[PDB]
């Protein structure tokens, strides 16, 4: 089973300055809750940024570097080795990675940040015409989760 999972917004932005351009805990409780006791794989400079393996669940990281050995990490070196891996793996970025594996998994799981940022990493185009929306769920918006946001679980027609 191959997920993507992901938050772009109204224009597919996904990143700016390796970082995450909004502040949304919630989205990231959303991750957290989808991944948990699971498989991540992300490119290197996705977990550079986020600078340790996200505890209770399998983190593999997909790089070039061969003297890539990082404690909590397990590492592959193509993207064949994806295939590999048992269990739920989800994509987890970033563009690169997004590029790669879009045409691959069975299914997306995508916040929509209903907002428009400066960007420098996107999300790859994609139409429904090929995915079907098995929920859609508005997140809920306070003091501390301010962009609208909406929950996707798309599977490929
Ligand atoms: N909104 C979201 O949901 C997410 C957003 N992001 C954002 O996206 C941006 C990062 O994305 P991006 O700039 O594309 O970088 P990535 O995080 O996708 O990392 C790219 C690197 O991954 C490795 N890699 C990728 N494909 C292959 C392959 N086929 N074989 C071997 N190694 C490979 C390489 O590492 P090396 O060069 O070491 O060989 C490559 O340089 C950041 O701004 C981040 O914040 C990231 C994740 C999620
Ligand atoms: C859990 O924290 C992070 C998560 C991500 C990846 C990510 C974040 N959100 C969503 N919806 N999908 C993803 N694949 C990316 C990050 O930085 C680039 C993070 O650091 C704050």
């Amino acid at each position: 089973t191959l997920s993507i999972l992901v938050a772009h917004d109204l224009q597919r932005v996904i990143g700016f300055e390796n970082q995450l351009p909004w502040h949304l805990p919630n989205d990231l409780k959303h991750v957290k809750k989808l991944s948990t006791g699971h498989t991540l794989v992300m490119g290197r400079k996705t977990f550079e940024s986020i600078g340790k393996p996200l505890p209770n669940r399998r983190n593999v990281v997909l790089t070039s570097d061969t003297s890539f050995n990082v404690e909590g990490v397990d590492v592959i070196h193509s993207i064949e080795d994806i295939y590999q891996l048992p269990g739920h793996v989800f994509i987890f970025g970033g563009q690169t990675l997004f590029e790669e594996m879009i045409d691959k998994v069975d299914d997306m799981y995508i916040t929509v940040i209903e907002g428009k940022f400066r960007g420098d990493t996107f999300f790859p185009p994609y139409t429904f015409e090929d995915w079907e929306v098995a929920s859609s769920v508005e997140g809920k918006l306070d003091e501390k989760n301010t962009i609208p946001h909406t929950f996707l679980h798309l599977i490929r027609k």
